[PDB]
């Protein structure tokens, strides 16, 4: 149940990672 | 460019998938 | 309904993956 | 290659149908 | 309205489909 | 390998009857 | 054999197709 | 003009299975 | 209108034809 | 017996066919 | 045998016919 | 002259049912 | 203007001719 | 419904020709 | 090989879609 | 339960798409 | 191939949290 | 356990997200 919420956090970083990722690239 | 889309559109999925995970975990 | 958003994405991700699949096929 | 295109008319297909779904769900 | 789109869809993939099947056959 | 050739007929008919349903509708 | 089992759907489907447009048309 | 092309299409099917009902029959 | 009994007619045949087909293939 | 039927249905077509192009013409 | 050629000549004839309307309308 | 051809098969049509008609009768 | 009404009459003589196949076959 | 009931006619065709496509294939 | 796997796949999907569709339409 | 069948079988076909895309790309 | 190298990690995470879902579910 | 394993790949994606993002910035 923490795991999940700390799961959720990634998920969150890695998903705007990837559309920074697209705007530079 | 195309990949970089494709790249996005798993990571909203991904997203989502955890989000939903949550909820019923 | 949030099972429903995240089979649409998963729809739209595989949509773009097969583009891809054609362009470079 | 045309393999390809088929692939890709039924991406479309099935792309619409989960939207379809999502409306009348 | 949307359904006959998605019917549009369906009736080009089966073009499709018996196509490749004339050339194969 | 006339059966193939009959059977792209059908589906050329088949498709432009939904087209035309689309119109329609 | 498959393809008489295919055809004679091809045949029940566009039926339906045109079923329909005379009632709209 | 769409339903007098679609008619065409049905000629030409039926033209090419009753050829085809010749040669078997 | 009289285009759409025409049609009919057209359907109706080709689904006789593709009966009998069935039959004899 | 069902080629007869099929013959019936092929000059019921053709008789609405002319009675167009009469129309038309 | 005598049967079916008649039947080929009416699908003949029907195609035709159809086409000519074609051009006309 | 396409009206011409359509008679032509007409012709043939008829006077192959004709034919039949008399080794039946 | 003369061959529609020729093309008229074959196709009425066609009718007879089809009509009479079918009560003797 | 009708709609409907023509939907599934085009998946049941789509899927009969898929199943050929991958036997031949 | 590995393309028509997918192509199954896709079939086995959209048809589960469709499945869906009929129950809730 | 139907559209979580329905999801296992995008996620299968997407994952056979990656495959694809890595070995092509 | 960097991005296809992230992609396939994509997938792979994707392919898990499905699995997971399926079992909650 | 199986969380684990989800949170590893999330953690792998996001690394290697984070390198392009260098280069690339």
């Amino acid at each position: 149940s923490k795991l999940l919420e700390l799961l959720r956090k990634l998920g969150e970083a890695l998903h705007k990672a990837i559309e920074l990722l697209e705007k530079w690239g």
